[PDB]
């Protein structure tokens, strides 16, 4: 019991809490798909690391309030948080928030905001944003 994978993924947690802060690649990533973290526990590693504005935090966060399993679905909560994330030059945040203006959904309904944060999804690097274009 002391040697499982489990336990290896329990170790990992401190490290990619700070990771995910920090805003390093793949870093709030692994918290999402690290196992030994509950969601609750997820939710307050992610708010934190969006509160340092990380913006991969920040987006990540996002989907709890998009999804509303975790905590009561709230669309308008999620946009805030991707358009945080995209504020915060993070490159999935601009994309789903284009997504979300062209459709109102949780904030108003904008093509033109909507095709402006494509633009800027597309200049972060995102090929579907640029495609969509």
């Amino acid at each position: 019991g002391g040697g499982t994978v489990k336990k290896d993924l329990k170790k990992a947690i401190q490290y990619y809490v700070k990771a995910c802060e920090l805003n390093e690649m793949f870093g709030c990533l692994s918290l999402v798909s690290n196992s030994q973290i509950n969601k609750q526990k997820l939710f307050q590693y992610l708010s934190k690391a969006c509160e340092l504005n990380s913006g991969n935090g920040c987006r990540f966060l996002g989907d709890f309030y998009e999804n509303g399993k975790y905590v009561k679905k709230d669309l308008r909560k999620a946009a805030q948080y991707y358009s945080k994330a995209c504020g915060l030059n993070d490159q999935d945040g601009c994309l789903i928030l284009g997504y979300k203006q062209y459709a109102g959904k949780g904030v108003v309904k904008n093509e033109k905001q909507a095709v402006k944060t494509f633009e800027k999804a597309c200049r972060l690097g995102s090929e579907d944003a640029c495609g969509i274009l």
